[PDB]
């Protein structure tokens, strides 16, 4: 006579299991006590449905042990809710049912995964230090995985910085860019859960910017030019150098205060004369000159050029009087002055400095001489009106001009006065 319903040992059943356990792992012993003996007391166990995408457990129909019969995965199903039923082999058979809960415990069996498969961007070379470059996010399907981000290769000259945070991993500019040193970076970034990792690559191209001004070779050029030089003489080649690239570094030269006498070639920075120059009119010119790059926006420098005109022997001496006349008594001793000639020369230096001489002239067959620097004409000999009563002397003023010296001549008449 079958008088007792099978009673379970725990009120409902509950168990946890690492997602790791092998096929065969004993999860829970379901136990029931029938209060009879014989077959009135003999129990069979069965799992009942009370939807999960898998059901990786089974119960042994006599022992009551639930074992894993397919590999578990917490990232597929954390929690399984189902039932178990115990039944006696009684001719009127009795049974009871309870619930079973199995919670699956997390193991670190997933790598962190970047949210983008690929990372690419373009930075302007003048991007500010501190500015944001990129935020990278990875995710880990494990519940118990904290993600730390780290810059782990290709940070050349330590240009970039990476703050690791809750959301993800922020890249900033730590130190200034320079197109002349690096056009490109390939930053490795690794996402780690503390044991597993993945490494993303960030391709960064740098666009040259106009971060430099031309710098002239000098802030004050001085060059010299003979007043001789024809129209179209090159007199100097100014240059500025710009550390940028392309148009940002290509120089246009510009006279800021133009004069008719000079022009510049804007591409080559060469200065040419545009007119005849005259030392006797202006000895010096000063120009202010710009070098502008061709960047957007444009930058520029400034220098002064001082142009010194060099004097040329382009002026001939000129006597103050076109004719001189003087007298002396016949009985006068040697070294008696008759008179002093003078000349001027509009040139300076040796070009303007004067020698008075009878050479190329006439000194009355040696009867007179002239002092080279003073121009004073003197008797050299005793005189005789029997012989010469009236000399027609010819004096020369010669400059000391190098390339070829210039001169002028003047007539001096010398009357020899009688003795009563
Ligand atoms: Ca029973
Ligand atoms: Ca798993
Ligand atoms: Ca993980
Ligand atoms: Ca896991
Ligand atoms: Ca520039
Ligand atoms: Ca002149
Ligand atoms: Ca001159
Ligand atoms: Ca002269
Ligand atoms: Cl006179
Ligand atoms: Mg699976
Ligand atoms: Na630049």
């Amino acid at each position: 006579v079958n008088d007792n319903e099978p009673i379970f040992v725990s009120s409902p059943f509950q168990a946890t299991v690492l997602e790791n356990v092998p096929l065969g792992y004993p999860v829970v012993h379901i136990q029931a006590v029938d209060a009879d003996s014989g077959e009135n007391a003999r129990l069979h166990y069965r799992l009942v449905d009370t939807p999960t995408p898998d059901f990786p457990f089974q119960i042994h129909n006599s022992s009551g042990w639930i074992t894993v019969c397919a590999e578990l995965d917490r990232e597929e199903v954390e929690h399984y809710s189902f039932g178990v039923e115990a039944v006696d082999h009684g001719s009127p058979p009795m049974s009871s049912s309870t619930s079973v809960s199995i919670t699956v415990l997390d193991v670190n069996d997933n790598d962190p995964v970047f949210t983008q498969p690929t990372y690419e961007l373009r930075l302007n070379e003048d991007a500010a230090v501190g500015s944001s470059v990129l935020t990278l996010q990875a995710r880990d399907r494990d519940a118990n995985s904290v993600i730390t981000y780290q810059l782990t290769g290709g940070n050349t000259r330590n240009r970039f910085a990476l703050s690791s945070q809750r959301g993800g991993g922020l890249i900033t500019l730590a130190l200034p860019l320079d197109y002349k040193q690096e056009q490109q970076y390939v930053l490795a970034v690794t996402a780690s859960d503390g044991t597993r990792s993945h490494t993303a690559h960030v391709l960064i191209n740098v666009t040259d910017a106009n971060t430099h001004r031309p710098v002239f070779q000098s802030s004050h050029y001085t060059v010299s030019v003979s007043e001789d030089r024809p129209v179209g003489t090159s007199i100097a080649t100014l240059s500025a150098n710009d550390e940028d690239t392309g148009e940002n570094a290509r120089i246009t030269y510009v006279i800021q205060d133009p004069v008719p006498q000079f022009r510049i070639d804007p591409d080559s920075g060469t200065m040419y004369t545009m007119m005849e120059l005259d030392y006797e009119n202006q000895v010096a010119y000063t120009l202010t000159i710009m070098a502008q790059d061709n960047g957007i926006p444009q930058k520029s420098d400034t220098t002064t050029l001082e142009i010194l005109i060099l004097d040329a022997n382009d002026n001939a001496p000129q006597f103050l009087w076109d004719f001189y006349q003087g007298s002396i008594f016949e009985d006068a001793p040697p070294s008696t002055s008759i008179l002093q000639v003078s000349a001027t020369d509009r040139d300076s230096g040796p070009n303007g400095r004067l020698l008075y001489t009878f050479q190329g002239g006439d000194d009355g067959d040696g009867d007179f001489y002239i002092e080279p620097t003073s121009g004073v004409i003197r008797t050299q000999r005793r005189l005789d009106r029997e012989n010469v009563a009236v000399y027609n002397l010819w004096a020369l003023a010669v400059d000391r001009g190098s390339p070829t010296p210039l001169s002028a001549s003047v007539e001096i008449q010398v009357t020899i006065l009688d003795i009563n």
